[PDB]
């Protein structure tokens, strides 16, 4: 099975997942000197007041927040974005030391983590539908980085302990991602691909400027993680994260001047 080892990582991936080598693949490296504002970009809107979390779930190469996506709730739009993208789970990435972990860099700069809002285009009625088109995909990056806590945080991090190993879910009701942005939703832009396999490109990615800062303590729990499952030798969940890959034929927009 794919994962972030030696023997399974990125490296690998190709050989069963060809399109890692592809046209649109993420994550990138954001050059902010060559980023250029795009005045056509409509006010993006992150609407998740009526969001509703599910359940959290170890599922050996991160844990993942799930909602109710049966309906309009947690909505994107805006932006680059033609129609409604609905909330359907949130991850991370992180490394094993806060000086790596995130997927995406900024003028080659890595973050602590990332955290990833994956969203999916009503149009297309379901997300396996959607991750057969080209638009069928949004996620929303934030990166962390290590300072002061953040409160919106912490019933995460005070889960884990309960889905230490993989295949382990638990209760995740009545959680607001809101608490998870920066105050700021300037961003870059970027047409691109999931970051795991199966790599499919179906993203438009959004990656916030301003990181978040989340406490050393925080990302610590983050670190306890398992990759395996019960019973199996302990491999801690770190450095889940792809590196940057070729830009090829794209260009990052930004939204503001
Ligand atoms: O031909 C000029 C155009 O080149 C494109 O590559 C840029 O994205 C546009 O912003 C620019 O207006
Ligand atoms: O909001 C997410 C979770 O946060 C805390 O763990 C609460 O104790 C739990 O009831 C809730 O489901
Ligand atoms: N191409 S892959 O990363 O999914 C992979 C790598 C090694 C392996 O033994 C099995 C799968
Ligand atoms: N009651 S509370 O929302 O302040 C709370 C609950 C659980 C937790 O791990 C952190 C905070
Ligand atoms: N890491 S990611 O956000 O690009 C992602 C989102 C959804 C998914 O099924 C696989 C990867
Ligand atoms: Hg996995
Ligand atoms: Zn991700």
């Amino acid at each position: 099975h794919w994962g972030y080892g030696k023997h399974n990582g990125p490296e690998h991936w190709h050989k069963d997942f060809p399109i890692a080598k592809g046209e649109r693949q993420s994550p990138v490296d954001i050059d902010t000197h060559t980023a250029k504002y795009d005045p056509s970009l409509k006010p993006l809107s992150v609407s998740y007041d009526q969001a509703t979390s599910l359940r959290i779930l170890n599922n050996g190469h991160a844990f993942n927040v799930e909602f109710d996506d049966s309906q309009d709730k947690a909505v994107l739009k805006g932006g680059p974005l033609d129609g409604t993208y609905r909330l359907i789970q949130f991850h991370f990435h992180w490394g094993s030391l806060d000086g790596q972990g995130s997927e995406h860099t900024v003028d080659k700069k890595k973050y602590a983590a990332e955290l990833h809002l994956v969203h999916w285009n009503t149009k297309y009625g379901d997300f396996g539908k959607a991750v057969q088109q080209p638009d069928g995909l949004a996620v929303l990056g934030i990166f962390l980085k290590v300072g002061s806590a953040k409160p919106g945080l912490q019933k995460v991090v005070d889960v884990l302990d309960s889905i230490k190993t993989k295949g382990k879910s638990a209760d995740f009701t009545n959680f607001d991602p809101r608490g998870l942005l920066p105050e700021s939703l300037d961003y870059w832009t970027y047409p691109g691909s999931l970051t795991t396999p199966p790599l499919l490109e179906c993203v438009t990615w959004i990656v916030l400027k301003e990181p978040i800062s989340v406490s050393s303590e925080q990302v610590l729990k983050f670190r306890k993680l398992n990759f395996n499952g019960e019973g199996e030798p302990e491999e801690l969940m770190v450095d889940n994260w792809r590196p940057a890959q070729p830009l090829k034929n794209r260009q990052i927009k930004a939204s503001f001047k």
